[PDB]
């Protein structure tokens, strides 16, 4: 077996010329040269049968990307795993390589106007036909929008994912949450549990923020300090707004704060295209029932050099795992990832 390393990287004769790129959220990654397509292409290594919550986000991910079929969300091409569920201890995912990546590219290049336009234009793309299959991706940041040499973008890591259930979204004041902090909606640290599309406009607004001025809007330092960050730029919610919260420990929280105000968007990004910040307010809109959805997103004047909804598919086939054991989970994986045994 191949060794990156000095790790078992064990991706067989069809994979050869190995190239570490990293330690990515679970596991190894490098790429590779795919000798039947003949392209590189990307590999991560994925360990996850120890833990029921590791297997849980890897059938996710698998589940959801090989019935996903969209130019901006990335594929799975290849899956390689020991051909019994006894020899299987990893397994590794084989995907279209791409150069690099939004937060790689923040980094160190400026974008222009008409990057920022086309970028998002890509990533509402992607996200239309997502929420059209009544998924949520739940952690929309730079690091998952990958990018090519020709600035195509594709929409990555779905192990966070879930499918969406509005009428369960009420929780409480500060419940505990996963998905990444400085791309994280006002409500989840005051009623929401993240699972209704309104989370991932949220995140795609502070993308859109962060691609204008290559730095992110709301650094939150930890968890309350995010709520802190939101506030100091839309300022102090309305009373409608508060009103929409019957939730009293959150309510209560958010009128227990001194009064701030919003800062203009044209403040904040002098340089910015005005119709960019019109749409920048929809997304970053505090009440959620407000906030503008993915299909009203691509239908705003700053994208209309892109838009055509006959060009912007949905899914054809729209979406319990939490509690079923780490051994069940196995089966289920080793069953998702058999199409592509010879
Ligand atoms: C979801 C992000 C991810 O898997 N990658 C970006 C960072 C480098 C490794 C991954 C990559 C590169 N080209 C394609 N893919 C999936």
């Amino acid at each position: 077996p191949e060794m990156v390393r000095g790790q078992v990287f064990d991706v067989g004769p069809r994979y050869t010329n190995l190239s570490y790129i990293g330690e990515g959220a679970y596991g190894m990654v490098c790429s590779a040269y795919d000798n039947v397509n003949k392209v590189r292409v990307a590999i991560k290594k994925i360990s996850p049968f120890e833990h029921q919550t590791y297997c849980q986000r890897t059938l996710r991910e698998i589940k959801i990307l090989l019935r996903f079929r969209h130019e901006n969300i990335i594929g799975i091409n290849d899956i390689i795993r020991a051909p019994t569920i006894e020899q299987m201890k990893d397994v590794y995912i084989v995907q279209d390589l791409m150069e690099t990546d939004l937060y790689k590219l923040l980094k160190t290049q400026h974008l222009s106007n008409d990057h920022i336009c086309y970028f998002l234009y890509q990533i509402l793309r992607g996200l239309k036909y997502i929420h059209s299959a009544n998924v949520l991706h739940r952690d929309l940041k730079p690091s998952n929008l990958l990018l090519n040499t020709t600035c195509d973008l594709k929409i990555c890591d779905f192990g966070l994912a879930r499918v969406a259930d509005p009428d369960h979204d009420h929780t409480g004041f500060l419940t505990e949450y996963v998905a990444t902090r400085w791309y994280r909606a006002p409500e989840i640290m005051l009623n929401s549990k993240g699972y209704t599309k309104s989370i991932d406009i949220w995140s795609v607004g502070c993308i859109l923020a962060e691609m204008l001025s290559n730095r992110p809007i709301f650094p939150g330092k930890h968890y309350l300090d995010q709520l802190n960050h939101i506030l100091g730029i839309l300022g102090s919610p309305s009373q409608e707004d508060l009103n929409c919260i019957i939730n009293l420990k959150a309510r209560n929280y958010l009128l227990s704060l001194p009064h701030k105000n919003k800062v203009p968007w044209n403040r904040l990004f002098p340089n910015a295209d005005s119709k960019a910040l019109d749409l920048l307010d929809k997304m970053l809109t505090f009440n959620p029932h407000k906030r503008i959805e993915v299909e009203q997103a691509l239908a705003h004047p700053y994208l209309e050099q892109y838009y055509d909804p006959s060009d912007e598919p949905i899914a054809e086939a729209p979406f319990e795992l939490d509690d079923l054991p780490k051994e069940k989970l196995k089966e289920l994986i080793f069953e998702e990832t058999a199409r592509f045994q010879p």
